[PDB]
């Protein structure tokens, strides 16, 4: 199935370069190709989550250059059959 | 200063009913006159931290008529001096 | 008499050297409230009065800012009417 | 290099059913023979990233049997040099 995932990286570097880490996994998600949502405490994907799974795996090799440690955060929202964005937020736009 | 807080509702109740409760808990947060963002997997508030979590006490009780048992999560961005949601996101918008 | 389970992480915007203080800090406040509580690898989880919980998080992130001026700090409620206890969901597995 | 991973399910089904799908969630990470503990609010395995992002993935897919739909959070604490649950807790213990 399409599910869908919300990241969040937290990494633990002086506040001055908190923004920036978070803007570089940004423009990664985006590299996807996936259906995305910049939020501001998150980033959504929308996507087959076995996919998803393994961006994230290349996401936290990335991140790596620019933050020796850090927290990242998945908010799977797994449905049988399928799960989009739109579902979950539309009603509210 | 303000801060954001994101809060999001996962009640236990069959998928069906999911999206009601989630209903009630958005309608509440906006009757708080605080400016708010609803997301695929949250919805964020900015305002004064103290008066948010008096606010959350609240929502919870509120909720309890809808569901008995549910997971209630709160992520703070706390920032000495202030953070807001335009400061998080408006780059990307 | 009705408990919720609240476990709490602090994340603080500080160089990975000095991650640790903060998150002692933390602990050591969270335990001075006399709730029953546990530290686990990710988050540290009180067991009490819901709003009485909500009360002792303002006080911590005001003490919390004096350690680090940025920091998540993110709360995990387990809500339920009637109550819930860590022991309802964890003696099973100790 | 070791990270660690806190997991955490929260099944769409009616409160009477949830500490169940929440057992079979911990049995299956408990096959994976990764040293783990359980929380009162998740399970935390300690063991190689990419390895566990696999086993989160067969996770989803097994717990499906017993939730059509549900959250699966991953808190991962990813450090250069890798990090341990005994370096996080042992100090408070």
């Amino acid at each position: 199935p399409k599910v869908t995932v919300s990241i969040k990286v937290v990494p633990a570097v002086e506040d001055g370069r908190l923004h920036e880490v978070i803007d570089r996994a940004i423009e990664k998600i985006s590299s996807w190709g996936m259906k995305y949502e910049v939020g501001p405490s998150n980033t959504t994907v929308e996507g087959e989550f076995e996919e998803i799974m393994d961006r994230v795996k290349e996401l936290a090799r990335y991140l790596e250059q620019f933050a020796k440690r850090f927290v990242l955060q998945l908010d799977i929202d797994y449905k049988a059959g399928g799960i989009t964005i739109e579902e979950k937020v539309s009603k509210y736009r």
